[PDB]
């Protein structure tokens, strides 16, 4: 079952009521006055960290209505979360800002299609906006301060994840682990990186990211493809024994090969992903190999046109550790020697100097790169356990964010970029005036986390929010010293990626809450 | 059990009250001054949906009586919903109009009987008046109107199926998909759509529809009837390989070759329908080229001779996806090269030149219709897979009405065509009274639609009405821009099956509802 | 489920309350006028033991959130207890008085963040100072009065200690066991010890430590290096008789034997743990002697040259007990004669002389100090089994407290360490006032030990307090006289480790604790 049934303004009111809690438990922890929230457990000390993503996961409500509000809202923190890693808080407070206004303006008279689609078309140019504005990332300084601002205030966090960057840059993978003691701890293993992913999806292994991971895996290079199960027999039981996992690297992946690894780690015996020698055709056969040299067992080539069987035990490599995801398949630290490597990179270096064209020469620094590129590891720091894994939480959002800021560009943080994003709207219009309410709702709201962050300060929001108005560009309210300057000059950057993810997702769920003619629940 | 038994008027202010509760909840949604309902989900954030449908789901109430009255009108939107697709929310103030006054009558006296079969006779008359009012269809730009207007105000869905009528027409199939991406889209794929349908209902796959689909399905083209299961052997075993269903298109659905379809399919090996080549006789043979030169796989014929057994693994063909329902087989998409189909299309086409006859010159025209149709898909618009699934129900509902609108043609929208017809009917009578009332009760009823329309813009009912029925033909009110106007020049239109479907229904629940000597209910 | 969502101040009062509880109830206990804990048994009679520790594991509140405080803070005491195992109770004052004046700072508007770094300065300088001021240890006395004072007035199990340490030395091991009879027990029986650990880490028995233990086993000393089954077949039947575990003490621990006891062990089969012949290379046979020479059964070495095959079932030697562990392999008692085993003395004595070099002087050296440095039994008193359960507590922690102070220095006890630390850190300072009111809160509550002492004693806190603050040095209140003099003089000494963790783990928790911006908990 039997439902309740309401309808008119009583849906409503609960809503906002839900929101509001859950905005206003959340919103505090942002700015660096107020610090960490504590959530409880079952057993031992409760666990603290500054998470507006864990005072959000602890939210639940009483009444039905105002959970069900507080549940909805909960949703533009955990969207921007899985699509920037950064920013929860702020969408959170951008949400809060555009429900609240918008509800009152709804309940004022104003048509609810009407207030979306402005506040839609505010979000629409914002966003345009956002990206003029933008600009791009630099050295590991740059890097480490990003980084440290979208971990809320580690800045060691911030310069690990800078100069990981700068060891691979992007194109090396960067990894985390758990520490492997207490230090935050940023090292280069020799990452060789390529273009596959895996065959067979079911090979995915515990990293729900969709990804593989073995842990000193052996690696079979097959460099001719793989004719033969026989070729793989050798090899199949050296990986047969336990925690050794094994990571095919044959011509292609096979048929033959693959569908053989496929029914073997189907059956507990040897667990085994597979992956393409890199690029196609000729190129392909010099990869195996550069992957060979690097993983130590060097694999009588495709190139020179020997098979697996030619490859043998001395043919496989191991790692401490491979990985094969979206980006590829990484090989982290390699058995194969840098003298074997540095060795290699001396023969395509005269390859260069031989090769008539240019197209031998992309293709020959592809190599370099990939097998240079190297990878970095990014260990959160430790002691105790429950430190460690929340660091390491930390690192992973700010080497997100980090990324992305690298990718496009950062833009003013401490909430100036969207504050002058707003005033460049001013003028902006729409339809009718409830859609011109609603552009104006949007605008409004684009100060609120300027505003939270100064109020968390002890601060107050309307002079500072005044003051940063009345200047331009970078000009912004440094909250960790109280002192306006230039933002960018300052390090309080933001990736322009979390910036707009949060407000995009703040407005989504803003929208749809907007407008409820009717509400039904279990009795 | 033990019942509770009332007699006398508490029945009727019992349903009289439950069906209120549900026709206001729903009725408000009507209009698109009010905009969506929620509905409210046990996890995440609620629907927004605006689905007079989506509302009356939710609708239960605690009295059991009340409830009943309430789930009984609750019928009127579902059948109305299962006939048309469309006007659920029209049907359902219809009957409350109809219900309300109908019981007042009652209370005051009036035999039900007598009430009923008046209200029966002026929906009667309605409809052959419905009948003489609407006009058929026009171009893809009417399609697009119409099917925004039957999908609430999706302008966007309305274009989508208006062009893929535009492709296929009718003829070819129309169908619809959650989006590929999350954008409404609106592509042509080649259908050659044949008059079977599947030789076994218990090939019947997930579409509760009755109909049975496959993806990317083999194609096997036994041109000839299929004679032996050696011939099949080959391609049941290219089928048995998974995902990939079988479609047997042989030279009518055989005994021995569909037999073995029913066993194999029954036993998980190769999922597999089968239909017979199209037509009959010698048209068969033909036809059933058509399929092969289409699915790419040209078997060699029947009209030739050549039997199953010639038709090979080359002969076997494919498609995106087949559909085997009450309309015919539909192939959407075909391996077969359009060199094939347009080279197929140049024979029978000098075919006509050679054939003496008209016969020949029918026979003819009809392959290439089927061969050349064509099919169209229509994609609801994605991201996140909530606002999806909800798009593709509407576009799904706005094709089916826009579908009935293209038969038989579209009345004035706005509720005016009933308030255009409850005009003309003002000289109507019954046998006595009682019955004059009835008809009155039925002819007051259908100004309810547009009066709610108006009421939900905010503006007053009886003002609008009266200036409504001032005027006559397609003259309306637009509540969109809150102007008079011709309907039919605005673009707003009504499938006259789904305004007449709406009636019917209303009518008749309401006509049952009235008369209620006593009641019986568990304790 | 549902949470209870709090914020604000509400939840600073509820842990503070919960905080106070546990450690009310805990520190009474210290101070040698209160005496003992009663920890109330669901049968038979009470259990009375002077444990902190035995306090705290009692304390659980009704109140939710008052009961996470006290579980939180009694991380202290457990984390305090596993690294240095004495201290518990200080290590509980000490958090009691930082959490306490650190909450008054936050409810007086300081930044908690700041707070926390300015307590974390100070307690790291602290932890500098108290490495500078700590000393060494002395001769038995000395080790026992220490052991006395970490025991909590048990004077007899601190002469224990200070006996076995005196015998073996750190070298040896000290071990503790129920005692044979109600006594006080001591006695060094042949330990012969060197450094393995387990071959296989499935090796661990009862004792969770990660260790393993056997009682009379019998002794496999393969000299050579075990070849064969066939060598161990013999030994292994003599361990397969139940009760005698099998220690393997082969020229390494194998493959082929270690493998072979992994396998046999795991069937039940004679339960059997392995390690080397002490070191590498050479000396390895000649150590793997001194074993066969002490453990009775003097295996034909591989020094010789001779087998497992040449070792037999005379070869097999035995002791009451044999340790394998962190530390090494242990063998407390053995078969091996005096005469075997002080007549290897003198045969290696021989080798000193001839030896014509250091390095072979050294390695002598090494091999008598493994085989005469012996190991010591501390059997804690008996009579009754509760009693004697306790005791042995005391006298594990005792040990383990003299342990760390040998090795590093003890500081003044009865609080006085951490007063004259305090007192030196009276400048320092940190990046504003509020991290100078935490460093403020961590001086004062350096006191908080020596003042529950006194406390304790009934006598004034503030009056003796500011009379040891008068003086300096090693000047301190005797809490067991009530006289003032030199606390190192008076034997009244506290291991630098016990202190320096109680004062880190206190400074930990209570960091924690401090910040707390909302609160979630189950309904
Ligand atoms: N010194 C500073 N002055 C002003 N604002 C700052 C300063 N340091 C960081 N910020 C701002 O605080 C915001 C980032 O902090 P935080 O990561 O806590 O917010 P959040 O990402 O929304 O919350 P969460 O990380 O839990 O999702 C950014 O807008 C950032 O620029
Ligand atoms: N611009 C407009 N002016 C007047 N009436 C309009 C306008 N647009 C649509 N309508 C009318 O609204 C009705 C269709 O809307 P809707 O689909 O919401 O009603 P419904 O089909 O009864 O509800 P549901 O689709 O949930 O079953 C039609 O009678 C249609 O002509
Ligand atoms: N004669 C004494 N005068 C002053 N203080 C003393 C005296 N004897 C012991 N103490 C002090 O009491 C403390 C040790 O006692 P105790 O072992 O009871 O404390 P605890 O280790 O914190 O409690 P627990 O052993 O249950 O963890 C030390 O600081 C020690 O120097
Ligand atoms: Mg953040
Ligand atoms: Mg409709
Ligand atoms: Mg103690």
């Amino acid at each position: 079952a039997a439902k309740d049934v309401k309808f008119g303004n009583d849906a409503r009111v609960k809503m906002l009521r839900g929101v509001n809690v859950l905005a206003d438990a959340v919103k505090v922890t942002l700015g660096p006055k107020g610090r960490n929230v504590v959530l409880d457990k079952s057993f031992g000390a409760p666990t603290i960290t500054k998470d507006g993503v864990s005072v959000a996961r602890e939210i639940e409500l009483e009444d039905k209505f105002e959970n069900m509000g507080a549940q909805m809202v909960k949703e533009v923190a955990s969207k921007a979360n899985d699509a920037a890693g950064d920013g929860t808080t702020t969408a959170t407070v951008l949400a809060q800002a555009i429900i609240t206004e918008g509800l009152k303006a709804v309940a004022a008279g104003m048509n609810p299609m009407d207030l979306k689609r402005g506040i839609d078309k505010a979000v629409t140019a914002a966003v345009e906006e956002l990206k003029a504005l933008s600009v791009p990332c630099s050295d590991s300084k740059a890097i480490a301060q990003v980084g440290t601002i979208s971990a809320n205030s580690d800045e060691t966090v911030g310069k690990l994840i800078a100069e990981a960057m700068d060891k691979v840059g992007k194109e090396g993978v960067i990894t985390v682990e758990d520490g492997t003691g207490l230090q935050d701890e940023l090292d280069v293993v020799e990452g060789m990186q390529f273009d596959r992913g895996y065959l067979s999806p079911y090979f995915i292994n515990k990293p729900e990211t969709g990804a593989v991971e073995l842990e000193s895996p052996f690696i079979l290079l097959a460099d001719k493809k793989i004719s033969n199960i026989r070729e793989m027999l050798p090899v199949l039981e050296a990986v047969a024994k336990a925690g050794k996992p094994l990571l095919i690297i044959a011509e292609d992946v096979e048929g033959e090969a693959l569908a053989t690894l496929v029914v073997n780690t189907m059956r507990g015996i040897v667990k085994v992903a597979a992956v393409k020698a890199p690029g196609f055709g000729d190129r392909r056969k010099a990869m195996l190999q550069d992957i060979a040299t690097l993983t130590g067992g060097t694999v009588i080539s495709e190139e020179i046109g020997m098979e697996l069987e030619k490859a043998t035990l001395e043919d496989l490599g191991q790692a401490k550790r491979v990985v094969i995801n979206k980006d590829t398949t990484t090989i982290i630290d390699g058995v194969g020697e840098e003298a074997a490597i540095q060795g290699r990179v001396a023969q395509i270096r005269q390859q260069i100097e031989e090769a008539t064209s240019d197209y031998d020469r992309e293709k020959l620094q592809e190599r370099v790169a990939k097998l240079a590129g190297g990878v970095a590891v990014i260990k959160v720091g430790a002691a105790t356990e429950v430190e460690m894994k929340e660091k390491k939480a930390r690192v992973e959002a700010a080497l997100h964010a980090t990324r992305a800021a690298v990718e496009e560009g950062v833009v003013a943080g401490g909430g100036v970029a969207l504050i002058r994003v707003a005033s460049k709207l001013a003028d902006l219009r729409g339809q009718n005036e409830d859609q011109n309410v609603g552009i104006k709702v949007a605008l409004r709201a684009m100060e609120a986390p300027l505003r939270q962050i100064v109020l968390n300060c002890g601060e107050e929001p309307s002079v500072v929010a005044n003051t940063v108005k009345g200047g331009d560009g970078n000009y912004g309210y440094n909250a960790a010293t109280e002192e306006y300057g230039n933002m960018i000059d300052m390090g309080i950057l933001d990736p322009t990626k979390v910036t707009r993810s949060a407000l995009q997702y703040a407005a989504s769920v803003a929208g749809l809450m907007i407008t409820t003619e009717c509400m039904v629940t279990d009795l």
